């Protein structure tokens, strides 16, 4: 029996959800994706030895435009909470986006993992490694730093990690 793991990716406009999951399913950085565009992917991969089916929501725009946002939302096994480090309204825009999941999903936790992404950015970061961390260890979840730009970091690790959470939990 093979499992389905559907996963959705949240997060306020222009962190990278579609740089990150383009880079994930393409292995090819898109810069300034359209931001109001939202796509699903779906691919059977392996993961630690294991096979699984992810369907994976790119969310975009508004929700009340969206045909599938309710369905993710209240079905997802897993969310990815994306901020951008050069962005601190995103980061702080985290919390916003921890209550609604745990609020549609009517949980205390549910699987999840907070994405710090654009670490690629020096001059421009405006949160810290340290601050990311911090909130990760409030939410107990994990924290992971990714770049979509070319060669990506974590960006692999980050949907397998999340995969990962959805297993042991
Ligand atoms: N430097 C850098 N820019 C990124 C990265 N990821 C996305 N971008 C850029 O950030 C902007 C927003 O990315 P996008 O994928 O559209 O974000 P979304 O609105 O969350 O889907 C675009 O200009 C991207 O090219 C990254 O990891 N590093
Ligand atoms: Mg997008």
């Amino acid at each position: 029996n093979l499992p389905t793991y559907k996963l959705v990716v949240v997060g306020d406009g222009g962190v990278g959800k579609s740089a990150l999951t383009i880079q994930f399913f393409q292995k090819i950085f898109v810069p300034d994706y359209d931001p109001t565009i939202e796509d699903s992917y779906l691919k059977h991969t392996e993961i630690d030895n294991q096979w699984a089916i992810l369907d994976v929501l790119d969310t975009a725009g508004q929700e009340e435009f969206s045909a599938m946002r309710e369905q993710y939302m209240r079905t997802g096994d897993g969310f990815l909470i994306v901020y951008s480090v050069t962005d601190k309204a995103s980061f702080e825009h985290v919390d916003r986006f921890h209550q609604l999941i745990l609020r549609v999903k009517d949980r205390e936790s549910f699987p999840m993992i907070l994405v710090a992404n654009k670490v690629d950015l020096m001059h421009l970061r405006k949160v810290t490694r340290d601050q990311g961390k911090e909130m990760a260890t409030k939410y107990n979840i994990p924290y992971i730093e990714t770049s979509a730009k070319d060669p990506p970091l974590n960006v692999d690790k980050t949907f397998h990690d999340l995969v990962r959470v959805i297993r042991q939990q």
